[PDB]
């Protein structure tokens, strides 16, 4: 039933149904031996999670003597978490616990990316590195997020500009935490797994362009009490996200640091991101990733690289599940009143790509759907992205 | 002539006379190709140290087409800057830049060890890890803090709390930067090699007790216009130097995340970082290492693993040099007038230990001058170490 996927030569992504309410605390208190657990969640999750993780993990712990404590940090939801001053609190919390939390504290990140990649950076600093589990609560984390290592906090500057590559211990994919997630959320998750299928395969991506209709209805569904929101499509769904979750554990394991293939896992990005630094916090990450995506197809298709068919069939994907396939979409409109993306701002946050080479960006540039250029992001000249920016 | 040492499989130590004048630029070029170096250093040091420096520089620099930047950042000598402030300050410089400083920056950290570990840990998570090279300026710093790769920042809470592994592409050790080197910081930096020499081998310790007085004189010693500073004794002091250098390399090497043998090289450290925590910044690294290391002897002899004679020995050679062997010397007393360190202060500090498991304290307990009680830190109980502190 538990299906299993390995990265990095380990065995550390475990994904099914129920994980949280009856397999974590007793998988960590033994694969995970230590005196002292930490929970990181937000507000909106943590009053609806934490209480029957208390109680499961009681009862486990009280088999060990001595008995292993667990201590929850609850921090604000949002990219706005996701800064050096939160950071800071985090770690002076945990050293000012009594005893001190030491370095065989374990370390728990309940969450979606902005917990996720807040957490698992601590986790990497705290007296030079101490382990950590992520349990990913939102679509976007189980299928992007969570898996790879990648952490990070932004500054004003830009997204994700300070980090670490910081491996978690495990990986515990529980689908039955999207029964509450919020519609604007899951459809802001579709992104990544939309890309990760364009990079990969033909295949994938169809049947994402199949599944459309049928996911999203499930998805705006009123739910009577005692049926659940994916009552008869947990079978797709449970499948779009392991396709997604394992090519990306392809990846990460081919080239953990980016020295050439990750750079892929960045498409619809070196646009997306620039654009993220502007609109965050009022549109989301894979709102902005849809619209990056569009617009590096349209380069490559300037570039004489991808058919221009391909383009509308990507915008045509993107928008089948709702999501925003331009700036000038109405939602980006209203959300983001009082505020406009111009094209050198643009250019500007595209200088602080991670994937440039000294003065050079570089853009993942695809030459069919499921088929990259190259397996690596592109040098890309200035003018050629001005013209699609335009 | 350039003595060359490996660590972790590689041969990134290079020391010798003169490397700063006439090689570190040339070679970086080289070996570290990059359109961006970045060099961080101490108000102190720069004014003495860059100026040669941008012109061996731009020399080598010519060569190369186009030609690569170096960008010199100036921070405020002294434990104060190992925050995370200055950490955060000299990232947001870095990426001001115009245009920003990228994934292919290579850093210089040129000064001692304050300079050398919020350096080493900028560089780590600079966009997830960018490479930097140690060009240590202080002894302490050529002969410990600069190889090894461990980074860190303070807090209000105690030492090295918050940092990194992550090792540099490069080690320069010019014995000449010494030439300039204040005696109290000489002196310093002769209590990492004591240590080194008490952990590793009779005979270099021996050497130590043997030389003491001919470098205390040469390092007291009046300079006349034209003369070195250590003019008849280099051979003696590179010696002393690399063989604490080769043997540092050689733990690290064995265990660089610190699993066990690590251990041995925070000697005098749990006590000695409880006590730095207090009296920091009036009192050094070194001489807070030195009380360290004679209420860590004692707490060894008092469990019964260590010869009353070999205490007694390690404090003569330590007060042959200079350095505090109690918290009620007399320099300690006048420098941190209107600070004591109580036993239940420091038994605090203790707590917060990185070599700590759970609550258990771990103490490296020697047998003999030269000769560990075992291959890592012992777990000593509250009140024996409350004993050694009365
Ligand atoms: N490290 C990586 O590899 C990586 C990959 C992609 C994206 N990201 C980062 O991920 C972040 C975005 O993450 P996200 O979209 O998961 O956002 P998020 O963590 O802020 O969660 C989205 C919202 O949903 C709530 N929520 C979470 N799970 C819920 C659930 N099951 N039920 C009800 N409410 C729930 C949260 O409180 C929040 O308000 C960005 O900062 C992005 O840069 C990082
Ligand atoms: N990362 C490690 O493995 C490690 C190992 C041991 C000690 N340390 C850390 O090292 C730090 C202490 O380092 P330090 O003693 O080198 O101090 P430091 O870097 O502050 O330098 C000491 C002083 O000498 C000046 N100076 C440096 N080189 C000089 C030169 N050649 N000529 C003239 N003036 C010079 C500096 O401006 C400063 O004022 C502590 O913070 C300690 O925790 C870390
Ligand atoms: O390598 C990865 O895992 C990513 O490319 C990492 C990026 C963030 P980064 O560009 O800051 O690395 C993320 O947004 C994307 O969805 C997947
Ligand atoms: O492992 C090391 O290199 C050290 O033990 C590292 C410590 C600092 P740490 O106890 O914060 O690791 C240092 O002071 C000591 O001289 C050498
Ligand atoms: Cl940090
Ligand atoms: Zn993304
Ligand atoms: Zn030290």
């Amino acid at each position: 039933n538990p299906t299993k996927i390995s990265i990095l030569g380990r065995e550390s992504i475990i994904a099914d149904f129920g994980l949280w309410r009856n397999y974590v605390a007793k998988d960590l208190i033994s694969d995970c031996s230590s005196t002292t657990y930490v929970l990181v969640t937000d507000t909106n999750i943590g009053s609806i999670y934490t209480p029957s993780f208390e109680e499961a993990f009681r009862k486990r712990a009280a088999e060990i003597t001595p008995s292993p404590r667990l201590l929850i940090y609850n921090r604000p939801p949002g990219e706005v978490s996701k800064s050096r001053q939160t950071k800071a609190d985090i770690e002076d919390w945990m050293l000012s616990q009594n005893p001190p939390c030491g370095r065989d504290t374990v370390v728990i990140a309940l969450g979606g990316g902005v917990i996720g990649d807040l957490t698992g950076f601590v986790a990497s600093t705290y007296m030079r590195g101490v382990r950590y589990v992520q349990v990913p609560t939102t679509l976007l984390a189980m299928v992007d997020s969570s898996i790879g290592g990648k952490t990070a906090i932004d500054t004003p500057l830009g997204k994700n500009l300070i980090g670490a590559i910081w491996q978690p211990t495990k990986i515990y994919i529980d689908l039955e935490f999207l029964e509450t997630l919020p519609v604007r959320e899951f459809i802001n998750g579709m992104a990544e797994v939309i890309k990760t299928a364009a990079i990969s395969s033909e295949e994938e991506f169809t049947a994402l362009e199949e599944n459309a209709e049928t996911i999203l209805k499930a998805v705006r569904r009123e739910v009577t009490p005692g049926e659940h929101r994916f009552e008869g499509t947990e079978e797709i769904l449970k499948a779009r996200i392991l396709a997604s979750a394992r090519h990306k554990a392809y990846v990460v394991s081919a080239d953990e640091r980016e020295g050439g293939l990750r750079n892929l896992l960045n498409w619809g990005h070196s646009i997306g991101h620039a654009i993220e630094a502007i609109l965050t916090p009022q549109i989301l990450h894979g709102e902005c990733v849809a619209i990056g995506m569009v617009k590096e197809a349209e380069l490559a298709r300037h570039l004489g690289i991808l058919k221009g068919v391909a383009v509308s069939r990507i915008v045509k994907c993107l928008a089948a599940y709702g999501l925003p396939t331009s700036l000038k979409d109405a939602r980006i409109r209203k959300l983001t009143a009082g505020k406009h993306c111009s094209v050198d701002q643009l250019m500007f946050n595209m200088a602080l790509d991670k994937k440039n080479d000294g003065p050079k960006k570089k853009i993942v540039l695809l030459s069919a759907i499921g088929t990259p250029y190259e397996t690596r992001a592109s040098v890309v000249a200035n003018e050629d992205i001005r013209v699609v920016l335009a």
